[PDB]
């Protein structure tokens, strides 16, 4: 239980400058102070260590958003979307290596692909519901179907925050991505040509 | 573009419609093109190199199409015809598009190829935004390059999700209207 934390902390540290494939099971066992076979009391494989790390990061975001879902709407409509987008920016930005490794594994692991697909569907669904609620109150024009607008905005964030977190080029500079995304959500959700 | 080289590339693109590159053998490619296996290795060293040539061909088709409309309306239409170049070019080659995106995690050439063209299309977008600012048609909100980067990355992710049939995704029939709406509102809107 205490050695299990050691294995996860070692994996997250090692993933910062090495992909999971360049990480052996012996690597994690040494990092945790245990023999290699003793690892398998805690985890069936290194893939399961990544899955546990990703599940905790994803659920950290999920609980931070749901905390905002249960509490009154902010007088300031720009700031309500900024606070939601910032959960993603801060949660995943605090676990870049796991975020990166998680994205790579979406191609190879049905568990990872399902975790990420399901999380994105959940928060796209929530975004569509807030937009539709904004229309019902007259705060937002009835332009595009809410769920399609919400999907594209959420897909932009996934791609743009990942590009920023991985240091890719092209990419928005890290200190600027929050303002950039918020501007595009707010104008596309509240404007009409 | 040798006559047998085109048969290899056409066979590859056909087979990629329903099978990933990993389920396609060199023997699959040779037989489809009506050639021997050594003939195959006369033109390509690997099936990955076939994919790279295929993707290089569609990427550059989109680019050329984009430059000729740059070489030449209504505001919404400008951005729509521009976005449509990518929706139509990559939409006419969904198999190569799907395989191209998968190979970006394994092939540095594929990665660098895509990255180089995205930077070019992003810089182009920023300059057009800048010129709509210069003539007073667009407000000076975010820096043009940052706005251009998030919008182009949106299109990349959203266009791939449709062509790859993912969930979540925007239905193919609605992706152009969706993206056009977000561009024109975010480029021309303030507050
Ligand atoms: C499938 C894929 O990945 N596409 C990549 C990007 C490129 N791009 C893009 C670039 C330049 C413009 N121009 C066209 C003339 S007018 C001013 C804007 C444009 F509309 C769109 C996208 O939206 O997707």
């Amino acid at each position: 239980d205490d050695r299990e934390l050691a294995i996860l902390a070692t994996a997250e540290n090692l993933l910062e400058d090495r992909p999971l494939a360049d990480i052996s099971v012996d690597d994690l066992a040494k990092g945790a102070g245990i023999s290699r076979p003793t690892f398998y009391f805690y985890f069936p494989s290194k893939e399961a260590v990544l899955l546990t790390l990703l599940d905790r990061v994803v659920n950290q975001a999920d609980m931070a958003l749901q905390t905002l879902a249960e509490n009154p709407a902010d007088t300031d409509r720009e700031n309500m979307w900024r606070t939601g987008i910032n959960v993603f920016f801060e949660t995943f930005g605090s676990h870049k290596a796991v975020t990166r490794a998680g994205q790579a594994a979406r191609a190879t692991s049905v568990e990872v692909a399902e975790l990420w697909s399901t999380f994105m569907q959940k928060w796209i669904a929530y975004t569509a519901a807030v937009i539709d609620a904004e229309r019902d109150r007259g705060a937002a024009p009835r332009t595009l179907p809410a769920h399609e607008l919400a999907t594209a905005l959420n897909l932009m964030n996934e791609r743009t925050l990942f590009a920023s977190f991985a240091g890719e080029q092209p990419s928005v500079p890290e200190a600027r991505v929050l303002d950039t995304l918020v501007h595009i959500w707010v104008t596309s959700i509240y404007g009409e040509n």
